[PDB]
């Protein structure tokens, strides 16, 4: 078994002795299990990871997103270049399952990424509040010049592979709770965003060249710190369907 | 009687009344108006006798007996020597109502506002009402010479109307027992702000001789602090309330 060095009690772990290039299905299974346990894993010293290897590794988890700048003749490998808590693309009915990011160059310090644990954010709530959120759904939307999209998702979702409940609201894309009036929804979401990202549920990763970060976009939010040029390669695994309880109330009608 | 309501929410001014020698039949109508309007205002009751006042108040229940009129501890004196509150909710048996007459004061300033706790509750969406029905709160007071506390349902049923009404107020409610203190604070903040919106309140302007009778079971009152003129008033406090509601749906937080 690999050597694991966790970041925080909540989530994140650095995995050592991994060579993603010609990795075996057996070693990959151990990584899928560590991802489920730790929610976000960091594999350092992966400089020189080939395009074909990056593809097949992402392809192990599911379907990749294809285009946004990409490596020549590899639209599944995105080019990240150059500050709010968010869960990737939740304004869509089927948000991504997870992502694989590799910082290929940059400064030794500055540009840290933080991740939060939505299992603990849900568990941390008291029982009357956890019951209330189980029967609620929220609309997630984005309205920029080249995109007007939205999607309803339960406030509390179950991880399909863990069977554990997680909060499914994020400051960036969550618009409003459907079954509550806009005012009640504002007040409740304001508390939930503050709560869900309290230090106890997060981890902060300092990037090093060659570092790979693979995370679960079902049970985490992430935040890129604006404390500092940086380039990275990102593969996006799609296929999420945030499922939860049947809402116990009709949509709020004004 | 001539009845002139202040707002759609609560409050009505009654004309053509003489409290001094009121009949049981006219009082039956006042009692009906108090249950319909929550706070009623009776003007031109100057020189109302002390024994008549005590016989009138005794029609609702037992009177409280400190500054009082000579030979009458049942009649408290308020000689003015700024927060939404329901009277003595920190006690296990808060009062059901009060009868206050303004003997002498300025023409403007010192207006008192009242709010409808029935509307405060109804105005919440279905999921919020469900939550509050199964919750209770500790109401406390901590000053030199008076250290009392009591737990009351967040939503209570008025024993005469059968109607549910919110039972939390900024001045005396400390926290909701079944939630942690942070969730409790956040929820109460929305609640105090909401329960007192203009739509649920009324503002009465006092004139020497005006009498206000109110239902402390389903109202909050506020004393506007905007005048430097001395104002004397005479209060008769009716005791006997036991705020009842639904048994908590969860245990107290740990
Ligand atoms: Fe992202
Ligand atoms: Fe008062």
């Amino acid at each position: 078994a690999f050597e694991v060095r966790p970041l925080t009690s909540a989530l994140g772990a650095e995995i050592h002795g991994v060579r993603l290039e010609d990795i075996t299905d057996a070693d990959f299974a151990e990584l899928r299990r560590l991802l489920l346990k730790h929610l976000v894993i960091f594999i350092p010293d992966q400089e020189g990871w080939s395009a074909e290897s990056r593809i097949a590794f992402g392809r192990r988890f599911g379907e990749l997103e294809e285009h946004l700048p990409h490596l020549d003749g590899h639209p599944q490998i995105q080019i990240i270049d150059s500050p709010i808590w968010h869960t990737d693309m939740t304004y869509a009915p089927n948000p991504p399952i997870g992502s694989v990011l590799q910082i290929v160059d940059g400064p030794a310090q500055g540009g840290d990424t933080m991740w939060s644990n939505q299992y603990l954010a849900y568990e941390g709530l008291s029982a009357p509040l956890r019951d209330l959120l189980d029967g609620l759904t929220a609309v997630h939307s984005i309205h920029i010049p080249g995109l007007d999209s939205q999607a309803e998702h339960p406030v509390v979702r179950v991880h399909p592979e863990t069977g554990r409940r997680a909060l499914f609201v994020n400051r960036a894309h969550t618009s409003h709770i459907a079954q509550l009036n806009r005012n009640e929804s504002d007040a409740l979401l304001q508390y939930l965003y503050r709560f869900s990202t309290s230090p106890e549920f997060t981890c902060r990763y300092q990037w090093r060249p060659g570092s790979v970060a693979i995370w679960d976009n079902r049970v985490t939010q992430h935040y890129a710190v604006d404390d500092y040029h940086r380039r990275g390669l990102r593969v996006v695994v799609l296929g999420d369907t945030p499922s939860g309880d049947k809402p116990r109330w009709d949509h709020y009608r004004p």
